[PDB]
């Protein structure tokens, strides 16, 4: 009988993401330019307290994902109202958590948790057993598009440093905000090399609004290019079907 292996357990919780042909730029800027268009209607349709913020229990179900790794001395890049410091911090006590962030948004988390107020990029790495980074933003519609790809991929470039240093993360949680711009990929299989880990993984019922996903230090799953292909065509379909009639 396959046992206890039934619970860890994929198929529930992320998309199935084969590789398959296209350029992921061209098409996710085509869905994105489709939803700025979309009515309010439209936009509305497909667009859908106890801890410090929704980002608790999204970050418990990317480490157990991981198989529930001991995490050590952690460092939460763009913390914010510190959800993922206040998980790491139950897991295992607030000593070995720094957090990160811009507060100039304030602290729902314990604030025992030793805070650093600054840009993370220009605040330069150090070595860590797990590296946390949720940073990223989406913009609104306004805007154009190259704006917000090079924005994300100014904060993926930060979370580089860390990646690349003499001894890098052992754990690592990197949220993905734009994941079809060539810096992005490029990135993810560069960090493929240094760690020789890492699965890119889109989160069942996250937002259709966004194109969010998260490279976990899980075994290698390789075709970075491919699958991000498959996800924004995939996630176009799925805008299409709920924006619809
Ligand atoms: N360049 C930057 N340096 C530091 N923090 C930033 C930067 N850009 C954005 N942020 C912050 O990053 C945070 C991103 C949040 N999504 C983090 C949520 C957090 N994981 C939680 O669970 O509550 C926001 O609070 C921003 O204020």
């Amino acid at each position: 009988p396959l046992g206890s292996e039934v619970y860890k357990g994929d198929g529930y919780k992320v998309w199935k993401l084969e590789p398959s042909l296209g350029d992921p730029l061209e098409l996710g800027r085509k869905t994105k330019t489709e939803m700025n268009a979309m009515t309010h209607d439209e936009f509305d349709r497909m667009k859908y307290g106890d801890k410090p913020s929704k980002g608790y229990d999204k970050l418990r179900v990317l480490l157990d994902l991981m198989d529930r790794p001991r995490l050590g001395t952690t460092v939460d890049l763009c913390a914010g109202r510190g959800g993922w410091s206040e998980l790491v911090k139950d897991l295992e006590g607030p000593k070995g958590i720094t957090a990160v962030s811009l507060w100039e948004e304030e602290w729902m988390a314990d604030p025992a948790i030793h805070r650093i107020n600054a840009n993370v990029k220009h605040l330069r790495p150090w070595q860590v057993d797990t590296l946390l980074f949720d940073g990223g933003e989406a913009f609104k519609r306004d805007q154009n598009l190259r704006k917000e790809e090079n924005f994300n991929d100014s904060l993926l470039d930060a979370v580089d440093a860390w990646m690349m240093q003499p001894v890098p993360p052992r754990n690592f949680v990197i949220k993905i905000q734009v994941p079809y711009t060539q810096k992005a990929i490029a990135l993810l299989e560069k960090w493929q090399v240094k760690t020789g880990k890492g699965r890119l993984v889109r989160l069942a019922g996250d937002r259709l609004s966004n194109t969010v996903m998260y490279f976990l230090s899980v075994r290698l799953e390789t075709q970075i290019r491919g699958r991000v292909t498959t996800f924004v065509r995939e996630l176009a379909e799925r805008r299409k079907d709920r924006s619809l009639t």
